[PDB]
């Protein structure tokens, strides 16, 4: 239960380096993703109805953007928070299945969509869950569904360009870079936030789709996709990236502490690799499996809130 000495310029380093290595790129990619997506259904919408090769080629790029915010998620608060942009993003848990219908509805009703007019138009009608809808509901996409698609990608590619410029304008001031002096507001705002990725993602991408703990609420992660196994390893990928960072583990590494990245490093090796012989879509797969996944993941949420927060002097909660 020794907290280790974490110096006030060692704190800022760590914090800047957040922004800057993770944050930020993470954005960025989020944001080049969604843009590949625009360019690819402008082109390929040019030659209408869209199928074979064409939409499987939207449909794994969908994926592609779908991986990389599952990534920039590693952060809850800031920028992709404000006007709730994050619910415009991806409309998740979707416990009422409000982006099925709505889709379908909006489409019948704009055949002629520009990216603009989603901006007055609904959340759960758009981002990541409304093109992974439009993309799946049929073998083939016509003029109007064309339309969405790009209209969608393409409302998506400026909210994440305005986040990704936010971050790189007020980094300092969102993880309370200049204040490491007088409290330690950002360093216990990013590990919540790590914290959190791991909790939501164990709670209502697991446990609760699966009725592991009772009936089953909600659905998993790209549902309709029947892609869930790519977007919990994007999420594992970039909390290890962030657990085993070199800059991070060295903070811990002051003493006998160095035990505590070790036994996580370990913890989120087992749960990737549980993960990788697992289905495609992880509701196929048998229900042991899945218990195990969802104990795996209970086992880094319980090694982040009992030896990681209070090696580092933080608390449990922001």
């Amino acid at each position: 239960i020794v907290a280790v000495d974490i110096s006030a310029e060692t704190e800022k380093t760590y914090l800047t380096h957040v922004a800057n290595d993770m944050v930020i790129p993470a954005y960025a990619d989020a944001a080049k993703q969604s843009d590949l997506l625009h360019d690819l259904a402008q082109k390929h919408c040019q030659k209408a109805p869209v199928s074979g090769d064409e939409l499987q080629a939207l449909r794994d790029q969908w994926l592609v953007l779908a991986q990389a915010w599952a990534s920039a998620e590693m952060v809850n608060f800031g920028p992709a928070t404000a006007s709730m942009s994050n619910l415009y993003i991806n409309y998740y848990p979707d416990e009422r299945g409000l982006v099925h219908g709505g889709v379908a509805d909006l489409i019948t009703a704009n055949p002629a969509l520009t990216a603009e007019q989603l901006a007055n138009e609904s959340a759960v009608v758009q981002g990541i869950p409304g093109l992974e809808e439009a993309l799946y509901a049929n073998d083939s996409l016509d003029a109007g569904q064309c339309a969405y698609v790009m209209s969608a990608s393409s409302a998506l590619g400026t909210r994440l360009k305005d986040i990704e410029k936010n971050w790189q304008q007020n980094a300092i001031k969102l993880l309370a870079i200049d204040k490491t002096a007088e409290s330690d507001q950002g360093l216990n705002q990013w590990f919540n936030s790590l914290l959190s990725l791991v909790e939501t993602m164990k709670s209502n991408a697991i446990e609760q789709p699966l009725g592991l703990s009772g009936k089953a609420k909600g659905h998993l992660p790209a549902a309709t996709a029947g892609q869930s196994r790519a977007i919990i390893n994007a999420k594992l990928a970039t909390l290890n990236k962030a657990m085993t960072d070199p800059v991070l583990t060295a903070i811990l590494g002051s003493n006998n502490e160095n035990t505590v990245a070790d036994t996580l490093s370990t913890a989120l090796a087992d749960t990737t690799a549980l993960l990788a012989q697992m289905p495609e879509d992880l509701a196929t797969a048998d229900k042991a499996t899945q218990q195990e996944l969802y104990d795996h993941l209970t086992n880094i949420t319980r090694l982040i809130k009992s030896q990681l927060i209070p090696t580092l002097g933080i608390r449990v909660g922001f």
